[PDB]
């Protein structure tokens, strides 16, 4: 038993990640067959990161102006492409390492591993949870961009992040492999506002049902509640409503804990109410809301 | 910025990881040169692990009885050895991506990264903390035995723990890679006790530091405090007492804010008398004490 945040493991990435520099900007870059992905703002000078036009500067580029370095093995740069804000670098060498492969567009809500990486060398990995206004709380510092996030089933990897920028909030922004920013930023270096973030309510009933599973039960009670009535209280603290696909999402966990999901939206209730009064569910004194339904069946089975 | 958690990438290990069987019992063993090691219990039927003879079970095996199998891809076995509580399979055929490597026994307070297994193969990593009673709060299911944890300094990895068992508490207990165990602790399936568990105070106030490299000021206060003045508080709390090596590790977060150690000492002094005031640290409403001081300078430095 027991319960943690736990990413992927990053093998399959770490074969793919590489170094891309651009006059005196490096970042990381994502090898894939004979294409590399990058954040196109590798092409900027950290003074034209305050306001780039990025057709106008990609104009002075040519091949051998991106340098991309794998390991200590230096790639051919062939042909070069802006895709959104991602360039696609074309190199004559397909990579070795190549895994199976899919570019997703996640939702809000859904969690993925960050592989973080400065100057194409992998650094650590830890989960993140799209946030339900298209932020995630990273550990992001300068040089990490390229850095990825993915999911990973059986032996395919759906990549589903790449990271970009973080907001004056220390909130992290990015893309998908498209190259399309995940919420309304762009990738200029301005005072951007993600807005009111909300609390992902079917995770924190996930992780609720993951503490009976391991012994927290101090929560539960005679009480249980409506969709309409619990949603009235998820307004007042900014959570997400339940749905009725909500609920059976947490299907597989209503049965194995035997619990009703309304009874455990009664819980949920009074924690918001009464708050936890010094005490803790799975070690921490928060409601926590980065573990979906389908991370706490794998990992509560062994996947 | 940002602080989370943050795993080591595992591709070097993930190529070490193998399943190994014997009679009905599976777990993982961890390949390395022409060497697998796994837990000896490997070798107990569900009914032997109440109370194991180790030595008698031991010998009526054969090489031949221990099944090996690398992916789809099965090891020829021969010979087996037991030291202390693992056993060594000599197999015919070197592990073609063996990385440098060490064998090192941690310190209690010191953190390290799980890859948790099944199979043989790789279900996720995790962070971990040896606790001071010499217990892990980690994520395991039956079959994880095998499972190991590590540290990686740029291509060397440091293999220092091998999963065994799980108390009664949910805790969870192992060995080095040589076989003794973390502890007080025998694999044999009786009730054991940790004993009491104290805080690690000095990742406790580099996680502080952390947090106010990262921007959460609130608890900084006008109060200092002497080591034995806090101690006395320390103590209260069950927290490990404070010494002065503990004060030169934390030199590079003390230069980098510019805060002295026992000015921060006096903050956390606050924070054990006074509670949160339902206020939160790196988002978190707890004090958190599974970051070392190194763990926080390579996070807040791109290692
Ligand atoms: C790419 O490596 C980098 C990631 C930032 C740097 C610190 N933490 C991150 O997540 N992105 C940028 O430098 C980005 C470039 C624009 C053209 C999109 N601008 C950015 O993130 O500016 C805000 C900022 C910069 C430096 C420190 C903290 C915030
Ligand atoms: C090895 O795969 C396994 C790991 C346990 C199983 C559940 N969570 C863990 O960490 N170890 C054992 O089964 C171990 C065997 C002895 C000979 C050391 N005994 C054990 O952990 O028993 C306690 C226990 C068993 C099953 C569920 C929960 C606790």
């Amino acid at each position: 038993s027991g319960f943690r945040k736990m990413a992927f493991p990053s093998g399959k990435v770490e074969g793919c990640m590489v170094q891309v520099t651009c006059g005196t900007t490096t970042l990381n870059g994502l090898w894939l067959d004979d294409v590399v992905y990058c954040p196109r703002h590798v092409i900027c000078t950290s003074e034209d990161m305050f306001n780039p036009n990025y057709e106008d500067l990609l104009i002075r580029k040519s091949n051998h102006n991106f340098l991309v370095q794998a390991g200590n093995v230096q790639l051919r740069v062939i042909g070069h492409s802006m895709q959104n804000c991602v360039l696609k670098l074309k190199v004559d060498t397909a990579n070795p390492k190549t895994p199976k492969y899919k570019f997703v567009r996640i939702q809000p809500g859904q969690t993925f591993s960050v592989l973080a990486c400065y100057n194409g060398s992998p650094s650590g990995v830890y989960q993140c949870a799209m946030r339900p206004n298209f932020t995630i709380k990273g550990s992001f510092l300068n040089g990490s961009c390229g850095s990825v996030g993915f999911n990973i089933d059986y032996d395919c990897v759906s990549f589903c992040y790449m990271h970009h920028m973080e907001l004056p909030t220390g909130v992290h922004v990015g893309t998908d492999l498209e190259g399309n920013f995940y919420g309304p930023f762009v990738d200029r270096q301005t005072a951007q506002a993600a807005g009111t973030d909300t609390t992902i309510t079917v995770n924190v009933l996930a992780w609720l049902y993951a503490a009976v599973i391991n012994g927290d039960r101090w929560f539960l009670n005679r009480f249980t509640t409506t969709l309409n009535d619990f949603n009235l209280v998820a307004m007042k603290y900014n959570y997400e409503p339940l749905t009725q696909d909500h609920v059976d999402i947490l299907g597989p966990l209503s049965a194995q804990t035997g619990i009703a999901v309304l009874d455990m939206c009664a819980s949920l209730k009074e924690l918001l109410q009464n708050g936890m009064n010094g005490r803790t569910i799975l070690g921490s004194a928060l409601l926590e809301d980065e573990f979906t339904p389908f991370d706490v069946v794998r990992q509560c089975s062994g996947v």
